């Protein structure tokens, strides 16, 4: 299978919209300031459990300034590839994703029963529910394709389901992999709803955002089963899948929290001195989530930042951009 993504290779910056909108004056501010501090691109989530920010025609969603239009959109791929930045779609299924169901059931209600698993995930285990998925995939992909590079992070985070039900999660993400590679585009996921062994079946092109082997569990049985079960980065190292590092430790900020001198201080600086690419958030034998891993067999450098959104409506665009101007993201080991 293709994989010309580089996103394993590339320092970036994730924006939570799902949780905290923006319009398109202060997206634009971002990725500008993602190209001042020398990063490749701009990730966009643009929908979770609480906000759907993408205009899609299938849904039927009026757009606005924070309800992306396609327009809107094109217009922000061809800014990020003024600034030679990759803009990433981050669309997430089939779990968080409570504001497309909420808005499938306003004008599908027939394939909302059909697809509804709970109310912020669509049951993958069902043909309708892949059928969705490229549906969608397929409307932002032609928003998103007029620029060099093309990445999709389907996500697949933190999603319910047995062990049985995982088998057919990693034929939903294969489904709509292949569907994306169809349309030029490479996928990417989290690594948390990982198993071990899934992790050979699912296929080998996509990418794998790893931030927290537990799910940044601290239940001693949730470790102890995601220790046993859960891919490590050295199970994604023998599986030959690329890796973005996301330490949660390292690299993740609430929005909420900018504007907090020393909080903002010590991210930044522990992010730009002390972080470096090869150090993963892994469970040790004892069973503690140790944010300093050390992966001497991952070759590759790529990281992305995350800025998650909830509960940060007052934090403007100027602290966000400000905050993104002060990251320098570590290249080298
Ligand atoms: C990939 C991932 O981190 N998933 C969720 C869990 N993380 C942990 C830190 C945040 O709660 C963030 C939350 O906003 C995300 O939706």
């Amino acid at each position: 299978p293709r994989n010309s993504s580089t996103l394993n290779t590339s320092q970036g910056v994730m924006l939570d919209l799902g949780r905290h909108p923006l319009d398109e004056t202060a997206i634009k501010a971002v990725i500008s300031a993602a190209a001042e501090q020398h990063m490749q691109y701009v990730e966009l989530h643009l929908s979770d459990n609480e906000h759907l920010c993408f205009q899609s025609a299938y849904l039927g969603n009026a757009a606005s300034a924070t309800v992306l239009s396609a327009t809107t959109l094109e217009q922000l791929v061809a800014y990020a590839n003024q600034l030679n930045i990759e803009l990433v779609p981050d669309v997430d299924l089939p779990s968080h994703a409570g504001a497309i169901l909420r808005q499938l059931q306003q004008t599908h209600p027939d394939i909302y029963n059909t697809v509804k698993l709970d109310d912020e995930t669509i049951d993958y285990t069902k043909p309708a529910a892949i059928s969705l998925a490229t549906t969608l995939y397929g409307e932002l992909d032609a928003s998103f394709n007029n620029q060099s590079q093309h990445d999709l992070m389907l996500g697949a985070d933190e999603v319910p389901g047995s062990a049985s039900a995982y088998i057919e999660l990693t034929t939903f993400i294969n489904q709509v992999s292949r569907f994306q590679n169809q349309h030029g585009f490479n996928t990417s996921i989290w690594n948390d709803s990982l198993l071990k062994n899934e992790l050979t079946r699912l296929d080998s092109n996509i990418t794998i955002n790893y931030w927290s082997q537990s799910g940044n569990n601290t239940d001693v049985a949730i470790i102890a089963d995601r220790y046993a079960n859960r891919v490590s980065v050295p199970d994604i190292l023998a599986s030959g899948h690329p890796i973005v590092n996301c330490n949660s430790y390292a690299t993740y900020y609430q929005i909420k929290n900018i504007g907090n001198v020393n909080d903002d201080d010590y991210f930044i600086n522990y992010l730009n001195h002390t972080f470096r690419p090869n150090i993963f958030n892994e469970i040790d034998t004892n069973g503690h989530n140790q944010d300093w891993t050390i992966e001497d067999g991952v070759t590759t450098n790529g990281i992305l930042v995350s800025l998650w959104g909830a509960d940060s409506e007052h934090v403007t665009p100027t602290a966000i951009v400000n905050f993104i101007k002060r990251m320098t993201i570590p290249r080298s080991f």
